[PDB]
DNA sequence: CTCTTTTTTCTCG
DNA sequence: GCGAGAAACAAAGA
């Protein structure tokens, strides 16, 4: 998921969990707790949730007094809220265990994970992964944005892939931002005058806060949190190759840029 | 059966 | 540090 979809997901823990004591944590796949998962276990069990915050793609859950559980879903993690008596799904690695329910992690490729960390470790932690700003006005500076961009040759998806310029964008959303911005992938960010760098600007943060009203992007999800997204039917060109652009009615084209699969307007992103 | 396709972080030169 | 390619891992399609 990207920052969008991880909101959702956020939005929906915090109306329903927090308050909640974990009863136990049991893990089917224990290795995805960087942090080591019997001591994870240890130090949640009994403790009771008091809200769920984000940074970035990163979803953050506020235990106990002074306990941080750092959750990324990378590619395809799901959580999902279940019966105690609920089936076992076989790409289901973790459980936090409540009174009435349960909290499910599943991840077919395994390659989510879960940091078990304090409070006072939060903003640090970011600072080490060179999170950019949040997508909003307030946090998203055009004017240190701008000169980043002046200072760099790098091709502008793939400097927006970072997450240092901003946060939160991913395949589909740069995608999105790029055809909306009329700024082709392979741009080089030093190349990006004033008014398109003020478009980009704005761009990124109007994409991504339609999609978090929009409850994000879901294609397909069984009843996982944060799978009634109604996003995907705005998207203009991620996954629409060969369909004709909403602008101009040229043909959606879709290349391989720094690896990933990227889908543009030739017309209205001119190289 | 082989090759390709679908977030973060490291190796290699 | 930087770009290119790939690995972590699983499944579906050509
Ligand atoms: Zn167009």
């Amino acid at each position: 998921p990207e920052l969008p979809e991880v909101e959702t997901v956020r939005r929906e823990l915090e109306k329903r969990i927090v308050g909640q004591k974990i009863i136990s944590i049991e893990a089917t796949y224990p290795r995805m707790v960087l942090t080591g998962f019997e001591q994870l276990k240890k130090e949640l069990t009994g403790k009771t949730i008091q809200g769920i915050s984000r940074r970035g793609k990163y979803l953050i859950f506020e235990i106990g007094d002074d306990f941080r559980l750092i959750s990324h879903l990378r590619m395809e993690g799901k959580y999902r809220l279940a019966t105690l008596d609920a089936p076992r799904e076989k790409h289901d690695h973790l459980t936090m265990k409540f009174a009435d329910g349960q909290l499910i992690y599943a991840d077919v490729r395994k390659f989510g994970t879960w940091e078990l960390i304090s409070t006072d470790q939060v903003l640090p932690y970011f600072l080490k992964k060179k999170i950019g700003p949040e997508p909003t006005y307030e946090d998203f500076d055009e004017k240190l944005f701008r000169e980043k961009l002046r200072k760099s040759t790098k091709k502008i998806k793939p400097y927006l892939l970072e997450q240092t310029l901003v946060a939160g964008l991913g395949n589909i959303y740069v995608d999105e931002v790029l055809w909306l911005a009329k700024i082709h992938p392979e741009k080089e960010t030093n190349q990006l005058i004033e008014s398109s760098i003020h478009l980009l600007h704005d761009s990124i943060i109007e994409i991504l806060q339609k999609a978090i009203k929009l409850g994000g992007s879901s294609i397909r999800t069984y009843s996982a949190l944060g799978s009634t997204g109604k996003m995907q039917n705005e998207l203009q060109v991620y996954g629409k190759t060969g369909e004709k652009c909403s602008r101009c009615g040229a043909e959606i084209q879709k290349i391989k840029v720094a690896g990933r699969g990227t889908h543009f307007c030739p017309v209205c992103q001119q190289k």
